[PDB]
């Protein structure tokens, strides 16, 4: 399982993939926009994102890259970016993904700085929580939930997804005392380095705070070590200027010191479902037959 990737029904002929332009450096190599033939039912061609493994990468790194794709083969959720294919024969190694035309949510929020309505903010919150509920139900703990690791579609739908954020402009969101997203981590994760569904919920509260501040750096002014201490000693982020009270109260629930006191993602959605737009009932994990 380690050491080898076996090409399968996800393998795409490299001749069916064309790359048009760069999207940015991912954690294993450059990511491109392009077009893939035959990857979506009833579409002769589909616009896609294309992750690559850099030429200088090691044998082991190629496998890690491929195992990350392998884990997503199981998933099919409206609120999680979809795997579409793999090219593991010859070079370069490629992974083909659903294209999110408006990019990552951190960048998007920052672009709005010289404001999104409460209804808009709630829609984003529910979409993110729904994708996370789906993943957690399928025994997937994310470990790096953050606005930079959510993506925005042409119609503004937010989905869980990323190309690896440790090596580009948000590299300073990680601390290497392995790389740890310390400003997004629960007190218990900061202490013992274990991640759980409960710590994903902590991180979700930070994502709400990002939405409410147009992606300020959490704990701005504190160094990484000062953040570790602050959070482990029971400190919290301040209520953002002009923040709707209902959003801050949700943050506070996510930031219970005791992980067992926090809501689950399903409980979070239950608390805001009345404010979700028409359509959510039809596409969500929460309302689906799978949620049981
Ligand atoms: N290919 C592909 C592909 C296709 C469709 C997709 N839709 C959504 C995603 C991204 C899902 C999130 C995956 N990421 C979650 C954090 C993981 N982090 C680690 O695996 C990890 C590795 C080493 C040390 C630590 C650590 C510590 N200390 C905490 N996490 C890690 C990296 C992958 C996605 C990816
Ligand atoms: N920062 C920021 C920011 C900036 C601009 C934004 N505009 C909208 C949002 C909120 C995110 C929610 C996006 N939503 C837009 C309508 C979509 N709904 C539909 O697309 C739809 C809903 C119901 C039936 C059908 C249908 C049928 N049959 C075809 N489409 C639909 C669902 C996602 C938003 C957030």
């Amino acid at each position: 399982a380690a050491d080898v990737y076996v090409p399968d029904e996800w393998e795409v002929a490299r001749e069916k993939i064309t790359m048009s332009r760069e999207l940015g450096q991912g954690s294993f190599g450059m990511v491109y926009e392009g077009v893939a033939k035959g990857v979506v039912k009833d579409e002769p061609e589909t616009r896609v994102a294309i992750k690559t493994v850099n030429e200088a990468a090691s044998m082991r790194e190629r496998i890690e890259f491929l195992n990350e794709a392998s884990v997503m083969k199981e998933f099919n959720c409206h609120h999680v970016v979809r795997l579409l294919g793999v090219v593991s024969q010859g070079q370069p190694t490629l992974v083909i993904m659903e294209l999110m035309t408006r990019g990552d949510l951190k960048s998007y929020l920052r672009s709005l700085r010289p404001p999104p309505s409460l209804s808009k903010m709630i829609q984003m919150a529910g979409e993110i929580a729904d994708g996370m509920a789906y993943l957690n139900a399928n025994k997937f703990v994310h470990r790096d939930l953050a606005a930079r690791n959510c993506m925005v579609a042409e119609d503004f739908t937010v989905k869980i997804g990323d190309f690896g954020m440790t090596r580009d402009i948000y590299e300073t969101d990680y601390y290497r005392k392995g790389l740890l997203p310390v400003r997004w981590m629960s007190p218990e994760s900061l202490k013992d380095g274990v991640f759980t569904t409960y710590s994903d919920v902590w991180s979700f509260g930070v994502v709400l705070w990002e939405i409410a501040t147009l992606a300020e750096q959490p704990y701005q002014g504190l160094s990484n070590e000062q953040v570790l201490r602050f959070v482990m000693e029971g400190g919290l982020l301040d209520k953002p200027d002009n923040c709707p009270d209902m959003l801050f109260e949700l943050m506070r629930m996510c930031w219970q010191y005791n992980p067992k006191m926090r809501p689950s993602f399903l409980e979070i959605i239950s608390s805001i479902k009345e404010e979700m737009e028409p359509g959510f009932r039809e596409v969500s994990f929460y309302y689906s037959e799978e949620n049981k």
